[PDB]
Order: structure tokens, then sequence, then C-alpha cells
């Protein structure tokens, strides 16, 4: 297999997801069938490197796997983009870590949540972690998981990151109630008193340095593409495709509709959704690209473009977000029954808008500085 | 000399002509300077067949530039897009009809009223056209015109295109007194009983079936490009061009600001609305300059462009546009009370932008329902 | 008792009709002890003829109602709109109609399907009629109800209106499974090969006309007002009431994140005047209307031009500055019990409704901005 | 004479004011003739006090005739509304400074320029004055004006206000080359070393306490009400009139094509749907601009306070108001296409006038819904 089979494979899948998503919501978790499937055709592989007989891939192909799986599934899309960035972040965790996940079965997966909610504190060989972290996409589906939040060193704060630990370690809290995303089961985490060797955190600082342990053995240019660009990324991909997704089931919808032997506005908004979408696709997509192809050239990604990246990034949800509003409005009455896939669309992007990246302020804020001749700040950048 | 020297040259070519802004406006047309630059340093040459010196270029670079131009001045930007694109059109006229215009003087220029304000009745070896044009941006320094028009025969249309006229056959009416776009000189064209031989005149349908004469000799890709795409892009590339200069007024101005004042407010917003229309300005030209060179990719390689190409060409257009003038009414605003000055740029680029978007080309309703019926499977 | 009490009365069921909320979200109808309460309290006389005990009352007040009840229940204020405005429409009806419905009991409620989703065929004595009618909001409390449909009178469509069919001669279907507006319950009408009276249709011509045979016996000036702003109204009320609705519960919560950013200030403060302006306009458009009748004098077209242009505004500004809110509350109000999601889903469900939609309004008022004559019978 | 009769009046004025439009804008100024009728129809009495011959009117019924002068020249309806509210500024100052002004000749005119560009420094019996204030409307047909800055005790902020100074006492500076509002003649007043006497200084913390002098003379209702809605107030409702001209000038230019297009023949439900958004919020821009201004009023007129929401709502409203009417004006703009482009064009000049009209400090959104939002969620309070 190769990167471009695998998105073949997805193509091929997409009906069956389509047609599964009432249940995917149903189940309030992806169905394992719709997982196994993913994994069979090798979706997880395509960030994962190729020491574990992944495709360490081209970052542009693999959300655009995460875009086409979004624009049949919401839920499906956010959980595949999420779950598998984690193997690409895994890449940069030093060997020992590596190899405890993927030593005995490569095709095991890893859930996170990255916001600040516990702690890690210092003992003889790393650490002892506590706290509730909430919102883990597909945490069920998962053997291990990152949590983030600071290093505390008698008292006080050293270092931010993350900290790797395995299922039988942390608790997993059914407390997934809400609107939209449904069927993406992002749960809540509970860790304990749990140790994690010093092997099993990796610094953010680290990783923009690029002295992750990770890289010496998983050197391929993939896994030095900035945090900031990445993991902001993995959110605005599927809530893209989710637009992508509204736009299909409307126009099939208001095809047939018009078709009666005129309607100039109906036509207007459905250009102009189909034009905001392709800009935010294009910018996401670009910034992508844009980095990728410096570091394949051994070259280096300068401020400015990892500033462009989150500026058009938090833009592309705005201008999807935006776009499926004008097309749920738009389908009319029958957009309004349980089942109607457009108003699942619309649900799910609202649902995932409030994921911190999407903070429209914090980006601009950012582009702005280095635009107005100002030190950075913010370093999710 | 070739494409990417002749870019090189117009970058320097930009502080002058800039500095030139309001000399250009007060003029109400293109300073002689400027014209004289633009030719020496090759730019007409761009899209101009080969045989006759030009270099028949990329599109997308020739767009390039008149971005760059409408970033230092609207009028120039806009003048230099439409009548560069002129040598682009006639490169399509039959062999004759080239060697009429460049075969003394490659350098010659042609302007044009595309818009059906006139029209050409058949007679014996041609075409009797009377009307009267408006808009001929860059007229006064053209000794050759394009005019936009029906072929009547015996009460009804027969065919759609353009007519090439030389300087002597019609009359320059000077109306230019607006609010944007001043020094672009678009005056009107006086056309009275006038012949216009066949091979002067040129079927819109003889460019898209690829039947229209000049393409036998002028083989290069760059002439079967779409003139769908290249006629409104020739009006949305300097447009853009203008968000460009109007954005970059902005931050310098608004940049010292913060800056000084970052020693003892913190005004978010002024972040915001420069992250907002950096943003919506590059949409707009990724779009418009992506969709030229994805249609001249496939020509590259002998392909064909797909219908629903050309269509997305059309939506994105039209879109690109207006992104450019929200991008620029937002920057506008924030400039506060300095950018009403006579004198700031910024004031100039926004009633440049305004002025521009009333091209036809612009309509976003029509490119809509383009896009819209071939979405929706209709004709 | 009048309608400044019935409406200080109201005030205090609103506690236990927001605390309510989402247990009538899942029963998907309105429990039976808010609809007591109302009654109660004479909610529903508000728009109903003296000679039945109802207040007749000038209809400012009966919107303030509904948009009250919106604030803190969104189903409950649109069935209430709905429900209690069919006593305003009875009331146009002959005498012998609404003896049939009242007579025995005035408390006796009326629900609706007004599109045309079945048609009455004449025959002896009055009308047969057929077919399948939806989204009759809060019909499962109401004893009869109005069906809209064209008159046929041999094969051909002679009048156009409302029949009055009694609970024992339709079937209710409950296919109510919606985003929002649960608690509506506008379940689907069944009705089969039923006999309805000469005395039971009311065309809306007579409506306009002023010859409904209601008028005779109903002559309070409430009653001639248009069913253009009327109708459309009891849709537009309630939807600015759940605006309304949305920024208290917004205000509230995210006030105490405060008390721990100018960005929240400002989304508020758009919002706030947003909400603020579509009242304004909804209601004062039904204030003129009301005062030219109470004083004697016609209501002028372009006014019910306005009310139209300005009661679909009322809804698209209602949704936009919900839309900011809930938007604006982030990750709380995902939560499946989060009051300020109710708002958000229960205002689009309205959107569709069918009568918020702002092209046709727009028209109606375009055309007569520009001279050109009445055409459209609004609504 | 009366309030209504000088509305009525003015009416009369607008179709010559609309023929000077052009040439106000090449002056640079207003026109001494259209200034001369706006005396004579009695415009500027309008806020005055009756002391003065003043109507000391509904303040409703002045920015309903800003409103109708705007609507036909954006110059003059800026002009009027700012020079014309200054005779209700003046109603506050002590009363010598009233006898001073209008003691000889009650039309004398007062212009302003109320940012903080200089300021006086206590010294006995007044302050000393230096400063140069820009952008003040109208000042060319003014022989006093107000400038505004901090009172400087020992080197220290410790007030803020108003400063009358007569024309002697400071240049004119021309300096008018504007993009918009051309004919405003908004020029720059130069101040150096000028005596200003405490009874020619109103502190703003004074008339919000209602302890300025001018109260001791003039009592009537509409001088007790708030800074913060008259002088944003004055700004926002011409803006709202040149909406209302480009509305109407569009309207009928428009007309022609759709109804030509009525049957042959192209359905055009975008140009309707076009004209009612911006008909019916300009008509919303003006509800709530005005009605904030007469539920104000209604309250003074009854010997009631006026409590600090209203205050906080008027403020979001106007400056809401102003956003509103440009965003209007700038989709009819558009719409009226190419020949809304010449410069003889009605709509590009009210397009350009609410423009520049916007730049002015009471205009700024964020700090109106600052105050705003800090009422609505309890954080402590200014204004303009």
């Amino acid at each position: 297999r190769d990167a471009q089979s695998v998105l073949a494979a997805i193509d091929n899948l997409l009906p069956e997801i389509r047609d599964r998503a009432q249940a995917t919501e149903d189940l309030r978790r992806l169905p394992d069938e719709t997982v196994k499937a993913l994994d069979d055709v090798g979706f997880f592989t395509l960030l994962q490197p190729q020491q574990w007989g992944g495709l360490q891939c081209d970052p542009a192909l693999f959300f655009e796997a995460t875009r086409r799986l979004a624009s049949v599934c919401g839920s499906t899309g956010w959980v595949s983009s999420i779950v598998g960035v984690h193997n690409w972040h895994l890449a940069l965790f030093d060997q020992r870590a590596q190899e405890e996940v993927w030593g005995e079965d490569p095709s095991t997966r890893i859930s996170s949540s990255y916001a600040p909610m516990g702690a890690g504190v210092v003992v003889d060989g790393g650490y002892l972690v506590n706290g509730s972290w909430n919102w883990s996409s597909g945490c069920d589906h998962a053997s291990w998981t990152f949590v983030g939040g600071p290093v505390i060193k008698d008292g006080r704060p050293v270092d931010f990151g993350s900290f790797l630990i395995p299922r039988s370690e942390y608790e997993i809290k059914d407390v997934w109630y809400v609107v939209g995303l449904r069927g993406t089961g992002s749960n809540t985490l509970v860790v304990k008193d749990v140790f994690v060797p010093r092997h099993r955190f990796l610094s953010y600082k680290a990783m923009n340095d690029h002295t992750a342990g990770g890289l010496a053995t998983n050197s391929a240019p993939v896994y030095k593409m900035p945090w900031g660009t990445m993991h902001p990324t993995t959110i605005s991909a599927p809530i893209v495709g989710m637009a992508y997704g509204a736009y299909a089931a409307h126009v099939e919808h208001q095809g047939k509709r018009v078709r009666a032997a005129d309607d100039p506005f109906a036509k207007v908004r459905i250009a102009e959704a189909a034009s905001d979408i392709d800009a935010a696709w294009r910018q996401l997509i670009g910034n992508v690209s844009d980095e990728y192809a410096l570091l394949a050239a051994g070259k280096e990604i300068p401020f400015e473009l990892r500033a462009r990246a989150r500026r058009d990034q938090v833009r592309a949800t705005g201008r999807s977000i935006a776009s499926i509003d004008r097309l749920f409005e738009a389908s009319g009455a029958t957009a309004l029954s349980n089942e109607a896939p457009i108003q699942r669309f619309w649900r799910d992007a609202h649902a995932g808008r409030v994921h911190a990246a999407n903070d429209p302020e914090r980006a601009y804020v950012i582009f702005g500085n280095h635009e107005f001749g100002l030190p950075p700040g913010d370093t999710m950048v």
C-alpha cells in the first residue's frame, strides 16, 4: 500500500460510512465496524512512521482524507483526524514510548485531551499525575492517551507538555450528551495517582526546538511541521469537510426541487457558499503544503508562514460554518427532521466550533502582532 | 529579456508610479511618463504573439504584473491590465488584422469598449458600424480600438463580437469626471458610418470554437485561454491589487501607532481587522490566480478545459472582486480620520476599487447564475 | 379583568414555564398544566370577541404576551401565539360557526394548518374536504382545526380560504420529531371525505373585502386588522421572543465569568440593539395599524407593505443575534440541557415557516416602492 | 414663530440646498447663502433658550431638521446639526458667558473642537489656554468657538471641559482638503497663550451634576438632556439623513430599469430585496436614534430623572445607527452602478460624506458598546 491507495480505499468507504451516520450518532461513539474498516485500509498508518509499518505521509494528503470522511460523517471525520494525528504526535516521543505502544501491535490507537486540566508532579523516574480531562474524542477506541498539563517540581510550573498513559491507568467517564458531534464519544478521562516514566512525557518546548527524542529515528520531513499548524488544522480540516457534506446534500435536494418546467436567489447563495468553502480549503491545505514543501527541500519554516497559517485556519472554520448556516437555512422545512443529513452537519460544525484551536481572536492577535512589528507571545503558533 | 525580467523591471517602476498617483488622478488619464516606462520595460509585449516580438507569456504572470501596478496606482494597474490584455485579443484576429496594427510598429496599442453600444450591419466585404461606446480605459494611449456588438442582417442579429477600428475612424469625447479611477481616462468613442472589412471583425463564437483565424500562426497555449476567464480576470486582478495597496498603506500607518502605544491601551481589534482583511485578500488572489493556472496548465498539456472549471473561474472572479472591496472598506474605516485627506493613498485605493466594481464583468448575480445552473444540471 | 391584568398575570407564570422547558421538550407537546394556567389567567381570551367573554384587545398587547412566553419557553410561546390568534380568525367566520365552537364552552381552542395541502369540492350544502395537513402546532390541545385549501367547483378552483372542522372528523398523526420547537407538537391532520357546511368556510377574499360574515356581530376594531400583518406577525413575535430568551440566558452566565475582553461586550451590545430594532419595528407596525382602525380610518397599503418587510426582517435579526450569542456561549452551550441551545434550536426551526421567507415580503415592498401595482395577497 | 413653523420652512429650503450641493463641495465650506437662509427661517434658534429669543425646543424636532437637511446635502446637514447644538451647549454655560456671546446679537454662532488637543492652565481668575484644535466644522461661519481639554493645576489634570473663546483670540488655519464632507469646512483652530476667565469654562462633570451655571437662568427641560446623548446624536442624525438621501436617489434611478423589465422581460427580485433591507435598516437606525432622545426628553418634561441604562442604551443605539446607515448607503451605492460614479450623481456624494462623518470620535463603536456591556454585566462605568 501507499498514501494514494489508502485515499482511494477511503473514497470507496464513503457511501457506507454515510448510511451509518444516524447509527453513529445513536451510539455516541464510532461504530466498531467503521473503525475497523478505517484501520484495515491503512488510514491510521497515514501519518505513522515507517519503522512501525506506516507511511509517514505528506500532511496535505492526510487532511484531504479527513475532509472526505467529514463530508459524509461529521463525527467520523472529526475522530479520525484527531486520532490519526496522534500517531504523528507519538513519533516525536522517544523510541522507548513508541515501543510500548506499537511494539507488539503497530495498529494500536491513542486518544487525547491537550487542555491543561490536570498536572504531573515530579518523582523519581518521571511523574505522578492527577486530573480530569474532558473531550477526548474517540477515547472509546484507544489503548493509550495523551493528556496536557504542566510539570510541577517543588511547587511551580517548569514545563508544559503531554503525558502518555495506558488505558488501564485511567477511567473513562461517559458524559457525552451534547447537541453536535454526538458520535465522537468525546468522554472524560480521570487520572488518579498514576506514575508516568520520564520517557512518556514530551515537551512542547522540545517539539518547537526540534529536539524531541523521536526525531533521531523518525527523520521524515513530516515530523518537523509545527504543532501550531498541525494541531489546529486537525480541527479545521474536518469542519471544512462538514461544509462540503452540507453543500452536496443541499445541492441534491435543491436540484430536484428546481427542475419545474426562475430562482436567482437560490443560485447565488449556492455559488457563494461553494466559493467560500473552496477558499477555506485552499488556504488551509495551502499553508500546510507551503510548510511541507519547505521542510522537504531542507529549508526552514519562517515565522511569517506559521502566523499566516493560524489566521487562515481560524478563518477557514469561520467561513465553513457561515456557509453551512446559509445552506441549512435554505434547505427549509425538510431539514428539521431528526434524520436529515444537512442538519447533522450543521449541529456538528457548531459543536466543533467551540474547540479552542478555533478561537478567532487568539489567532488574529498573533498574526496582527507579527504584521505590526511586535514580539511573539501565544505559543499556539 | 523574458517574462521574468519584465516582472522584475516592473517592481522597480513601482515607487515612481506610486509617487505619481495624484498627478495621474489630476490628469484624468495616464501620464506619458508612465506609459513610456511600461512600454520600454516590455509590459505590453507580455501577452503579445511571438512573431511580433511578444513573449506570449503564462497568463498568470501577466496578471501578477497588473496586480503589482495596481497596488501602487489604481488607475495605472487598471489601464495596464486592460490595454495589455488587448494584445492578447488581437493575436486571435486573423493574420491580416494583426499586420495592419503591428506590421510597422509592434509597440502599437489598442483600446476597447466591449459592452454592446453599437452594431455592425452587413454590406459588401464587411460591415457598416455605428454607435457610441463609453468607458474606453486608456483610449488616449491607443491608435486602434475594439468595439463590441452584434452583426445585424436584414433586421435580426446573426453574430456577436468585436470590431477593430483605427484611431482615424472614430472620435474620442472627454467625459471622464468621476469619483474614482480618475486617471484611467475611460472616455467615449464615437463611430459614424464606418466600414469594417471582415478580417477586422471577430466573433466570440469563433474564439470558443478555436476557429479564430490568428490561432493558426499564433499557436502558443495562452491564446486558447477562454475569453470568459481572460476578460473578467483582466478586471478583477487590478481590483485585487488595489486591495493589496490599501492593506500595505493601512498597516504602515497603524503599525507606527500600536508601536509607541506599546510603552505604558491594547487594541486587539486593530489586529482582528488586519488579520481578517489579509486573509480575505489572500483568498481572493488564490482563487483568481488559481483558476488561471489550472486552465493554462491544462492547455500546456494539450488538454481541454472542462466547462465546470470555466464556471468556477467566473464564480470565483466576481467573488474575488467582492472580497477585495469588502476588505478595502474595513481597512479604510480602520484608518480613521487621517484617511480622509486628499493626499492619503488609502482613500484613492478605496475610490478606485469602488469605481472599478461597476464593470459588467463584476456583476456577481450573472456569474452566480452561471455556476448555479451548471451545479443544478440546467443548460 | 382586562388585557393589562392578563398581561401582568402572565409575568407570574414565567418562572414555572421556564423551569418546565426541558419537560416540555421531552413531551413533544405542551404539558397540560401550562395550557391550563394560560387558560386560567385569560391568555386565550385576548383576541376573542366580547360576545364570548373575550377581551377583543389591542393586538400589540397580545403579541407582547407571546414574546414574554417565548422568552422562557420557545415552544410555549410559539403554540400560544398561533392557537391564540385562532380566536381572532374565528371571529371573522359567521355567527353560526362561532356558535358551534364556543356557544357551549367559550374556552374551546382551535388549531390550524393554513398551507393548501388539500381541497374542498363543492357539494350540496357546502364542501367535501380532503387532504393531509402538516405542522399543526398545538393540535393536541384543540377541539377544532382550520385547514387551508382552494374550493373546487367542477374541476376548477374558484375560491381560497379556511375550512373549520371538529376533532371527531380528523385524525392526528404523531410525526413530530425535530431539532427544535419540540414541545410544539406540530403534528399532522388527516381528513377523509368530510362534509363542511357553507358557514364553516371563510374566504380570504372576504377577509380582505371586509365581507367576512363575522364582522356583523363582532364590530371591534381589532377584527379589521389585515391578515397579511396579523398572521405573519404571530410567527415573528415569538421568534423575537426567543432572541430575548437567548440574550438573557447568555448575559447571566457570561456576566459571572466576567466578575472573575471588550469582544464579549461588543457581541452583547450589537445583539441587544438588533433584537430591540426587530421588536420596535414588528410591534410598531402592528400598533400603527390598530391606531388607525381604532380611530375609524383605513390602513394605507404602504403601512401594510412595511409591516411585511419589517416582519421578515425581525426574524432575520433575531436569528442572527441568537447565532452570535450561541457562538459566544462556547462549550457550555453544547450540553443537551443548555437553555441557550434550545432557543437556538427553536429559533431555527421556526424560521422554516413559511411566512418568514424574506424574498416574497421584500418583492411586495420593492414593488410598492417602485410604483408597481399590488399583486401578491401577502402572507 | 414656533418649532413646527421652522420645520415647515426648512422643507422649502431643501430644493435650493440640493441644487447647491456641488457648489458647496467646491467652496470647501457652506455658502453664505445657505447659512443666511437657515438663520432667517429660524433654524439656529431651535435649541437656543427663550431668554435670547430661541425656541428651547423638543430636541427630537431639532434632530429631525438636521436629518432633512442632510438628506439633500450632507455637508449642510453636518454643519447645521453641529453648530445648532452649540446653542444648546452655550445654554449650560454661566449667564455671563451667554451675555458676552448673545448680548448684542442673539444670532451669533459658535463652533467647536471637543477632542482634547490642548489644555487650560490654572491662573488667577481663570485659565491660560494653548492648543491646536482640528476638525472644526463650520468654523468659518462662527465668531466664537468651544475647545475641549483638561484643566491643568500644578502640572496635573484636575478637571475636563470646554473653553469658550471669541474669534479675535484664535487663528483659523485652512487645511480642509478631504475625500468627503468637503463643504463642512472643518478647519483648524490655533490658540496661543489666551486667558479664559472662570465663567467661560464648563466642566463636563458640572453638566452631569446639573451644577452648570446656565441652569440658573435656563430652566427648560431640554437643557437637562445628557451630554452623552445630545453630542453623539448630533453626529449620527445627519448621517442617517444622508442614508435617507441615498435611498431615494437609488430608488428613483433603479425604478426605471426594474419597471422597464416588468413585461417586455427580466424579473429582478435581487433589486427589491436590496431596497427592502436598506429601507428597513435605515428605518431602524432612525427609530432607535430618535426614540432614545424622545424617551429621555419625555422623562425630563415630566420632572423625572433619566436612568443610566437609557443613557447606555442611547449610546449603543447611536453608534449602531451610524453603522446601519453606512452599510445601507454602501449597498445602495454599489447597486446604482456606473451612473453613480459621475461627479454629478448625488449618491456618490452621500456615500463619500457619510464615510467622512464616520471618523468622528462619537461614532467609534467599541467605546459605546463597552459602556453598554459594562452596565449589563454590573461593571462600574465619559461617554461621547
